[PDB]
């Protein structure tokens, strides 16, 4: 059933909240048994937000290898995506380590490190070119090497040293600044320039490691983002819109990371990115520029 044509069904219906629950109630559950650990108490930012111990990121140190983080794998879209956690004060170190250790060469950030008078994540990035940040627990140097701010969201360079082999590698830091906590984006175009930003710099590519995504929990706005990324992508391949179930994607997203889409508008939203994006996978090129106008980057 072309989705457009579901959308508008569920819409005129005002059935969201009621198709949301369906998915909620057919989710996946798996142990997580690492997570809930004492010895990890700390490391985790919220007490209902765990990886399964199947998906879950381990880093490499025999000491713990715990961090709150999941491998994403797409098999048929040929795309792996890290979902995880705003880093903690006491996680930072992990987080640069993981990104080190899996080869990823792009960080996706979805949320303000202050939101609703609030503090949704740890300061983890240098925000001065002179001020590097060093990690002594796990070794690392990072290093702002430049900053391009554009209206709603902000591109960073950055240099991560291993300080144990002295070698080292561009990171990429994407930003987007004007997501709501528990609420969808501004206008559709917008968040969609922004995910053809991150497709361009070669960070979603197999020739590197998965992106690592995050916001707050690493399971709502980060949802959006990997679900959207993944039902473009299967409508090139097969090149069937129709031949594309966003809800069954999204099942098999939750194989691997629990809640991912958070409400019941965050699905709605899903559903209008998707529809949106699919007017330039299917061969209008020229929308990317409309988004990028209606943007007003
Ligand atoms: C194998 C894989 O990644 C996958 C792709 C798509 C899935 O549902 C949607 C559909 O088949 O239209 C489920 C799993």
């Amino acid at each position: 059933m072309e989705m457009e044509k579901e959308f508008e069904q569920i819409d005129k219906s005002g059935s969201w909240a009621a198709i949301y629950q369906d998915i909620r109630h057919e989710a996946s559950d798996f142990p997580s048994r690492v997570a809930k650990l004492p010895k990890n108490k700390n490391r985790n930012r919220y007490r209902d937000v765990s990886p399964f111990d199947h998906s879950r990121i381990k880093l490499h140190q025999e000491d713990n290898d715990y961090i709150n983080a999941s491998l994403i794998k797409m098999e048929e879209a040929q795309r792996s995506y890290i979902l995880t956690q705003g880093p903690l004060p006491n996680t930072v170190g992990h987080f640069w380590e993981m990104v080190w250790e899996q080869k990823s060469r792009g960080v996706v950030m979805l949320n303000r490190v202050m939101e609703k008078g609030s503090l949704k994540c740890a300061q983890y990035w240098p925000q001065k070119e002179e001020k590097e940040m060093i990690f002594e627990d796990t070794n690392l140097k990072l290093t702002l090497i430049s900053e391009d701010i554009k209206s709603y969201y902000t591109v960073r360079q950055l240099e991560l040293e291993n300080l144990t082999t002295q070698e080292t590698r561009e990171i990429l830091h994407f930003h987007y600044t004007t997501w709501p906590d528990f609420g969808v984006p501004e206008s559709p175009a917008s968040f969609l320039n922004f995910l053809f930003k991150v497709r361009e710099s070669g960070s979603l590519s197999p020739e590197h490691g998965p992106v690592v995504v995050h916001c707050s929990a690493g399971i709502g706005r980060s949802g959006t983002f990997c679900l959207a990324d993944t039902c473009l992508l299967l409508m090139d391949k097969r090149k069937d819109p129709s031949s594309v179930d966003i809800k069954k994607v999204l099942l098999e997203m939750r194989k691997f990371r629990m809640g991912l889409i958070q409400t019941a508008d965050q699905l709605r939203f899903s559903y209008l990115a998707v529809i949106e994006g699919a007017k330039f996978i299917m061969g209008d090129s020229s929308v990317q520029d409309q988004w990028k106008e209606l943007s007003h980057e």
